[PDB]
């Protein structure tokens, strides 16, 4: 109980992250647990858990943030297709996205289904910007079931 405080106090700069990461692990905390997770990286696991588990969403955003391997995030997203992170993927679509509007993020998308949510996405981001084509390949995926 008094671990997270002390987390934010002292024991994270002084304590050893990889340690009390391990002993999270052990614990399995998971608002912590997450916390070591990404201090602790074993990120396939973590990702899977959190798909699984019912989860906390700052740390989310820090972890989802924290790092040009949302890509592996993705991955399990597609693994782990669970409407609880389509349109999550997409809210870090504006995490990701918002600092590097990759094209390979939206190909992803464009890859399985490409049902709602990157579309609806960049229904204003990229829209409101240049590309033609993707307003193209955009419509087209509002012809996945088209609303005129």
């Amino acid at each position: 109980q008094v671990a997270d405080a002390i987390l934010g106090n002292q024991m994270f700069t002084h304590y050893d992250r990889a340690h009390i990461a391990q002993l999270c692990e052990k614990a399995g905390l998971l608002q912590r647990a997450l916390e070591h997770f990404t201090d602790l990286y074993d990120i396939k696991r973590a990702v899977v858990h959190t798909h699984l588990l019912n989860p906390e969403w700052l740390v989310n955003y820090f972890g989802s943030l924290s790092v040009e391997d949302s890509l592996e995030c993705l991955r399990a997203m597609l693994s782990a297709n669970i409407r609880q992170n389509l349109q999550i993927c997409v809210q870090v679509a504006s995490k990701y996205h918002e600092q590097l509007s990759t094209q390979s993020l939206i190909e992803l998308f464009e890859s399985f289904k490409s049902f709602e949510g990157l579309f609806y996405f960049l229904g204003s981001i990229v829209n409101f910007s240049q590309d033609p084509d993707v307003h193209f390949k955009y419509i087209q995926a509002a012809c996945k079931t088209g609303q005129i």
